[PDB]
């Protein structure tokens, strides 16, 4: 059986610029630096994230990872995002029981979500 | 502060096919299903995999394959097993015994099953 999540790997054109983005917004903790290729490992809220430098670029889509935050934190995270001038999506339509979320991109078409809801709340079906 | 992973969202062209894929390889557990075509409401399902909340929505598949990917953890003893398990589903596998397995679903998503922990990966001290 699957024990759980091992890690998430992302490809970016500029590793040092992405590093700063991760360290600033997600308080990412760099735990490794290159090797087969140029890469860095970060710990983000317990999750092992791998960033590799490459010219590969996925077209933008709703395929994304979302991190858990608290409702009372949506505004502060919003100010933080605006400050770095990163691109933010507008309010997405949602149903009752679906908490607030903010969406923004990195520099390589990676959509990230900060969700203030709980799976339990969305199970009023 | 970001407390952790909320969920992972994947867009697929055919949920039924993808569902079976998730069930056969990851023992994915379906816990939610919505959608109503006569009401112009696209379908989506929520799955639990080794405790992780995974969301699937119907839409276009990635139009190209990249190295960005999600890696799930397993045991070294289970590598040969999953290798065969995945081969039996007929999906493409990257030959890249063994410590890590790479393969695509039906929508150009690259998955990895990885044996070994973060600690193990960074033992070089």
């Amino acid at each position: 059986m699957i024990s759980g999540l091992s890690h998430i790997t992302l490809i970016v054109k500029d590793l040092n610029k992405t590093t700063a983005f991760l360290q600033n917004i997600f308080n990412a903790e760099e735990i490794y630096s290159s090797s087969l290729s140029k890469e860095k490992f970060f710990l983000i809220a317990g999750l092992w994230i791998c960033i590799m430098e490459g010219d590969s670029l996925q077209e933008r889509t709703y395929n994304h990872i979302a991190f858990q935050i608290q409702s009372e934190e949506v505004d502060e995270y919003t100010e933080r995002i605006k400050a770095l001038g990163v691109e933010m999506k507008p309010e997405r339509p949602r149903v009752q029981g679906e908490g607030r979320s903010i969406y923004f991109y990195d520099f390589d078409n990676h959509l990230f979500e900060l969700h203030a809801g709980t799976l339990e709340e969305r199970l009023k079906r």
